[PDB]
C-alpha cells in the first residue's frame, strides 16, 4: 500500500463539519392572562348598553321611531347610578345645623306690661319732648 502519501503533503480527507443542532417550536402553549382591572363586566355592559341606546336615540329619533320601555329604562338607571357613582358615590350630611335634642327654645319676655321697665318710673319727670297734643293738622 501507500508508504509515501500522508495528508500533510496535500490536505487530506475532509471529515464531518459538525457543530450544528436542530430545534423545533411548540408555537401554541400557555401564555399571559389579562390583568384588566377597574370594575367587573357589569360596568362594561353598563357603558356598552348606554352607548347602544345613545345610538338608538340618534337613529330612532332621526327616523321618527322610538325606544322600547325595556332598554330606555335600563339605560336611565345605568346613567343615574353612573353619575352618582362618579360625582361622589356616597351620601354627605348635606350641611346640618344641630341635632335638636335638649336645646328647647321659646319666647323670652313676660308678655305685655303697663311699664317700660329699666330707667323709667324712677325719674320724677317724664321722657319725651316737652309737650304734645295732636298737632296743627290734628292727624296726619
Amino acid at each position: 500500500g501507500p508508504l509515501g502519501s500522508k495528508d500533510k503533503d496535500g490536505e487530506g480527507a475532509p471529515p464531518a463539519k459538525r457543530a450544528r443542532t436542530d430545534q423545533m417550536e411548540v408555537d401554541s402553549g400557555p401564555g399571559k392572562r389579562p390583568l384588566r382591572g377597574g370594575f367587573t363586566d357589569k360596568e362594561r355592559q353598563d357603558h356598552r348598553r348606554r352607548k347602544a341606546l345613545e345610538n338608538k336615540k340618534k337613529q330612532l329619533s332621526a327616523g321618527g321611531k322610538n325606544l322600547s320601555k325595556e332598554e330606555e329604562e335600563e339605560l336611565r338607571r345605568l346613567t343615574e347610578e353612573d353619575e352618582r357613582r362618579e360625582r361622589r358615590v356616597a351620601g354627605p350630611p348635606v350641611g346640618g345645623v344641630n341635632p335638636l335634642e335638649g336645646g328647647s327654645r321659646g319666647a323670652p319676655g313676660g308678655g305685655f306690661v303697663p311699664n317700660l321697665q329699666g330707667v323709667p318710673e324712677s325719674p320724677f319727670s317724664r321722657t319725651g319732648e316737652g309737650l304734645d297734643i295732636r298737632g296743627n293738622q290734628g292727624f296726619p
